[PDB]
């Protein structure tokens, strides 16, 4: 019988130091290790439980300090634990070293100690071996006390062949020849840290480097054929690292930081201390072929991972229930940092957007509080979602606006200083912020310990402004938040603030107003509804003088109008009437928000027998933006904002067959193709151009023939997108089969390819079938409940709208039993489908008839 029956490890055996030897064979795909960990026991025990997953342990011994003893090894593969059995008890307070020799196979997934491949520009296959342990995979590389609060120092030794280069968290102290054809690289001992942050990579990478003003050596690593795309990320890393050292008032503790581009990577990037890892697409920039969105993306990702060096590495959450302490803060700092470091990106314009994303999931019963209990690996992995990231960021933005920016800054600095090299709970952050009436802790508990967000309802009767709060949920709570409300009026540009702490309250204006708008700049995780003549007043404002409020305010009105349709407070008709203001809009955020609210309506239709209204609805959309579409140049000119807007509108108009866009596109593609790819296309039109070109066999085959050889993450992305738009079912199967096989398109792309095909009007049946027939191998490759699996579940089902379809979805996921039926994402699609059924049963006919009335304009 295994002597320990909990998922969590015992509390009373604590490691202080690991000494890790790793010898990998990149030709036989095998590895051998020797882990030594120094421990002490606070209670007496002759059993030591630690984590191990898929390692074959050959031998385990216990050292006293001279004296050595063999330990009996027991295995519990479900708990992912081994029991080491001592012949004598451990004496309390005395030091012991546990020594374990074991072996493994390089993982073929994207986690643990795993295999990654690439092609040389001369066509030769190349293997490297990299790591990804967050949250629970460290234990697949080396046996350990694999929970984030057992922090320890690490001394890492990698044995390898001369032709390879090894890198890890810390600098290389020395390289020792241990046998003919075998070198041992010794890395310097780390600072105290969590096991999930250990990293190592064995490759033939090349590097470029730059020294910060503070003496940190920053380096980017990539494969030899792509190292000339590292320059932009290197400049960015230096600037951002310098920024944070100043902002947090705590220098970066390590002598070097490396940023490595991995050719096979499941997430976008990872914060391992001193050795941050990235998808190639999240790190490498090509001056001539990369997009504005990709440049924006590299900067933010680097910003994010370097933020983690303080938030996550230096100060770490005690347990994964409080993961948002790492991920919410990192996501937020992206915006804090990059808006000083790269003001030309104007990233603050886009902050709002994440908040609305979170609200899509958070408005459902299947959401969870920011801070919420989890126990097993799949549960822990599911914390890496939009609540921990995006709501975590949003509520911090909210707290920040509520104290000064300086006060906020002071709190986080005291917090980082006090908890340096340690672990925090949710309550520790609040004690810090509470020590800079004002009660931050009660306030921030409402935002972290209960799910969802409030609807604030505004009633104006003369000078009295009645504010009311209740819990927003799509189909009892009595939940209450402390909401920092902001607002502006027709009489002053000055922003007014009210802390609504109660179900209702009232303020008195010094004079009556033509109009009033709440949640200014959308710095608040809540939505607003206006009673009486309120929305007609706001709709009249956007139709007469839209620039009376900001872009961001316009975007928030659009979103809230449609969110309120979904719970019955506003009619679909009044919201679409508001949409009409977009005829005159010019700014990226409200145009994109409109689209975010309107495209999904035709998406639901596309999956039904509804072609008359689908077509009317799409005509209306293009007509709504037609002026802004016709005003776009087929160039790469302007700000990042202008470019992203350009690229999206051109794609949109061409996908909906607006004939002037299409003919131009056809023409660009013909000349491109007839030069055999030699002509340079403007990057911003290339999506639109490839999408049109891929509608012919000639064009699709041609496009695919360039994918083989491309080195540009953007160009590959653009080709992927275009090929997935084909209406030939045999080609959509191929793409699905191939990316899954991973040889001609890499499997890291499969999730998104599966989603784009699920979005294809004639592809959705194929994508839903493929996910079902291939579930087990996909779960093995990506893990339950990773984001990837989550994105696949929702990407293939969340646009369904019928009961027949709901029963399909329910029946499949139920059959999976212990292998997927408890997944949070499955509950989320189900409730999404359920909301789709009712939204469409109510509004379908209303839209049909509204589209007709809106031609009493002709
Ligand atoms: C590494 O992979 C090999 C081969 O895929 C594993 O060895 C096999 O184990 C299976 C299943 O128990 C046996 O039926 C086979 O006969 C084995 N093949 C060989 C060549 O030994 C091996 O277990 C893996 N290592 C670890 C730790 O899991
Ligand atoms: C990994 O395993 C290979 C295959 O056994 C090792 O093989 C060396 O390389 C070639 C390929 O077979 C042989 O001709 C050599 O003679 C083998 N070793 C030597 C010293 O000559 C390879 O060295 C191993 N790599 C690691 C890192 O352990
Ligand atoms: C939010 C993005 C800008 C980048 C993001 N990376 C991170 O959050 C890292 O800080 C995470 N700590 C890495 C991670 C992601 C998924 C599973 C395990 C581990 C990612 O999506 O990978
Ligand atoms: C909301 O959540 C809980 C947990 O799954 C459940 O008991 C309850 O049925 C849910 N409410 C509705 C309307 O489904
Ligand atoms: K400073
Ligand atoms: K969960
Ligand atoms: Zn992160």
């Amino acid at each position: 019988p295994f002597p320990w029956n909990k998922i969590r490890l015992p509390e009373y055996v604590i490691p202080v130091h690991y000494d890790l030897l790793i010898h990998a064979n990149l030709t036989t795909l095998t590895f051998w290790g020797t882990t030594k960990v120094e421990i002490t026991a606070s209670q007496p025990t002759s059993t030591i439980i630690l984590h191990s997953h898929h390692l074959q342990i050959s031998r385990a011994t216990l050292r006293k300090g001279l004296s050595e003893e063999p330990l009996q090894v027991l295995e519990h593969p479900r708990q992912e634990q081994i029991a080491l059995l001592a012949p004598e008890p451990l004496l309390v307070g005395l030091p012991y070293t546990v020594v374990i020799h074991y072996a493994g196979n390089l993982s073929e997934t994207f986690h643990g100690f795993y295999k990654s491949t690439y092609r040389t520009k001369e066509g030769e296959l190349r293997i490297l071996a990299s790591t990804q342990f967050e949250p629970t995979a460290a234990r697949m590389a080396f046996p350990c006390f694999d929970e984030p609060a057992f922090k320890a120092s690490f001394s890492i030794k990698i044995r390898r062949e001369p032709r390879h280069l090894a890198i890890s968290n810390m600098p290389l102290v020395k390289s020792v020849t241990v046998a003919e054809g075998l070198i041992e690289d010794h890395f310097d001992v780390t600072v105290k840290m969590s096991t999930y942050l250990v990293a190592f990579i064995i490759s033939d990478f090349e590097s470029v480097s730059k020294i910060t003003k503070s003496g940190v050596k920053v380096s980017v690593y990539a494969v030899p054929d792509k190292i000339n795309q590292a320059d932009y990320a290197l400049d960015a890393a230096v600037t951002l690292l310098e920024f944070y050292e100043d902002y947090f008032s705590i220098p970066y503790p390590l002598p070097k930081q490396d940023l490595a581009a991995i050719p096979d990577f499941q997430s976008g990037a990872m914060e391992n201390w001193g050795l941050t890892t990235y998808r190639e697409s999240a790190l490498l920039f090509d001056a001539e072929k990369s997009s504005a969105s990709s440049k924006l993306g590299i900067t933010m990702t680097v910003a994010h991972e370097l933020a983690h060096q303080w938030f996550g590495n230096l100060v770490t959450m005690e347990w994964w229930n409080d993961l948002w302490l790492n991920e919410g803060f990192a996501k937020f700092m992206e915006f804090v940092s990059v808006s000083v470091t790269h003001p030309e990106l104007k990233v603050g314009d886009y902050f709002f957007g994440k908040c609305f994303d979170a609200m899509e999931v958070d408005a459902l019963n299947s959401s969870h509080p920011v801070s919420t209990p989890v126990e097993n690996p799949a549960q822990i992995r599911e914390m890496f979602d939009d609540v921990s990231y995006d709501k975590g960021a949003c509520i911090l933005n909210m707290l920040r606006e509520y104290l000064s920016a300086d006060a906020f800054k002071s709190g986080i600095v005291q917090y980082l200083q006090k908890h340096s090299y340690k672990n925090t709970k949710n309550e520790d952050l609040w004690d810090s912020m509470a020590s800079i009436g004002v009660d931050v802790k009660t306030m921030m508990n409402t935002w972290t310990l209960q799910k969802g967000f409030p609807l604030i309802t505004i009633t104006v009767r003369g000078r009295n402004v009645h504010m009311k709060q209740e819990h927003y949920m799509k189909g009892d709570t009595g939940y209450l938040w402390h909401v920092p409300l902001t607002f502006i009026t027709s009489k002053s540009d000055m922003v007014h603030r009210f802390l609504l702490k109660t179900k209702t309250d009232v303020l008195i204006l010094p004079e009556e107003v033509e109009w009033i708008k709440f949640n200014v700049g959308m710095n608040g995780y809540y939505i607003v509804h206006y009673e009486d003549d309120g929305w007609d007043s706001l709709t009249g404002l956007l139709k007469g003088t839209h620039t009376a409020v900001s872009s961001n305010d316009r975007a928030s009105l659009i979103n809230n109008a449609f969110q309120l349709v979904s719970i019955g407070k506003l009619s679909i008709e009044k919201a679409l009437d508001l949409s009409l203001y977009l005829k005159h809009e010019t700014e990226i955020m409200p145009v994109f928000q409109g689209l975010n609210e309107l495209i999904p309506m035709y998406k639901l239709m596309e999956k039904r027998d509804m072609n008359e209204v689908e077509t009317q609805f799409k005509a209306f959309l293009i007509r709504l933006l037609r002026d802004l579409i016709d005003k776009q140049t087929w160039t790469d000119e302007g700000s990042v904002s202008e470019r992203m807007l350009r690229s999206q509108l051109l794609l949109l108009a061409c996908v909906h067959n607006y004939q002037p866009c299409v003919q131009r596109a056809e023409g660009y593609f013909r000349k491109w193709k007839e030069s055999n790819g030699n002509l340079s296309l403007p990057v911003d039109v290339t999506l639109a151009v490839f999408a049109v070109g891929a509608q012919s066999t000639e064009g699709w085959d041609f496009l695919y023939s360039k994918y083989q050889f491309s080195l540009s993450s953007t160009e590959k992305s653009q080709i992927e997108f275009a090929l997935c738009r084909t209406q030939n079912k045999e080609k959509l199967q191929w793409l699905l089969d191939e990316s899954f096989k991973g040889d001609k398109i890499k499997t890291q792309e499969f999730p998104q390819i599966l989603t784009l095909i699920g979005r294809n009007p004639v592809g959705y049946p194929l994508a839903w079938q493929f996910l079902r027939k291939n579930w087990n191998k996909l779960v093995q490759k990506f893990e339950l409940g990773s984001s990837s699996i989550a994105h696949m579940v929702m990407g293939t089902t969340n646009q369904f709208s019928t009961r027949t379809r709901l029963e399909e979805v329910k029946g499949f996921f139920s059959s999976l039993k212990e292998n997927g039926s408890q997944l949070r994402c499955v509950q989320q699609t189900i409730e999404t489908i359920e909301e789709n059924i009712g939204w469409m049963d109510k509004n379908f006919d209303k839209i049909r008839v509204w589209l007709q009335s809106e031609k009493l304009e002709r």
